[PDB]
């Protein structure tokens, strides 16, 4: 068997800027 | 058998922002 | 057996802004 | 036997802008 | 047997707004 | 057998910035 | 006493 | 005392 | 007392 | 007393 | 008195 | 003075997707 | 005096998808 | 004075879908 | 006195996704 | 007094 | 005077994913 | 007097992305 | 003989 | 011939 | 013959 | 013959 | 002939 | 015969 076992108990922050491309 | 098990117990806190582009 | 479980309990804050483009 | 199974015990906040877009 | 199992206990606000383009 | 299992305990801060790219 | 067996769904008891 | 069996539901006792 | 057997869901006992 | 055999799920007791 | 056989998922006890 | 002058020659191909989140 | 501008003569095409997110 | 200016000489194609959540 | 002008004369192809979390 | 066997999973006791 | 000139001739491709994120 | 000026005259292929964690 | 002054707007002319 | 002064609209000739 | 002044906006003339 | 002065704008002859 | 003068846009002449 | 004076834009020619 194949077990895929995920546990998170932490706050979590994030932040993704794309972007502020002159062409 | 397999087994996929996700426990999240924690706040996330996620912010995206793509865009500001001039051409 | 196949057994995909996803738990939450904590707040989820999600914030996606897309565009703000000059063409 | 498949089993999908979601289950959520938190507040969710979602904000989702698109546009803004000058051409 | 295929089960697809929802449950959602927690207070869920969305908020979605696409437009203000300017041609 | 085969056991994927992630455990995280701690609160993690990730920020990612990708563009300011001029031509 | 709270027995649950094959228990698929969310279950809450206060 | 609450006995539940194949539950694919969800069930809410208070 | 709780007992789980088989436990796929999640079970809250408060 | 909580006893659980075979839990692939969330078991949240308080 | 807390007993947890082949536990895969996440058990909180408070 | 001040003057904003946007002026688009070309066609523009924009494809937004936001979502496929489980919880 | 102040100008604001805006000429496009190309095509647009533009799709946007939000949703598909089970709780 | 102010002059706000919108010109648009081109085929406008847009496609908005918000919705298909299951609770 | 202040001029921005931004002139666009090529194809443009944006593609934008973002979700696919499970919790 | 806490017991497991077999523990593949995160076990928070407090 | 202040002058923020753009000028694109040239085809832009541009793909952005963010997500797949196991919690 | 300032002058920023910017002028592309080719091709511009941008891939970026983020995310693929487990928590 | 096309002559233009103080164009702000778009001016085709075929 | 076509003059055109303090044009802010859109003009088309054919 | 096109002559344009103070041209702020698009001119396309074919 | 094309002369353009003060041309902020995009100006297309063909 | 083609002449500009104080030219911040772009200009495209075929 | 091309005469630019005070290009800060693109000038294309064909």
């Amino acid at each position: 068997f194949l077990v895929h076992s995920s546990n998170n108990f932490g706050a979590i922050l994030s932040s993704t800027n794309v972007g502020s491309n002159t062409y």
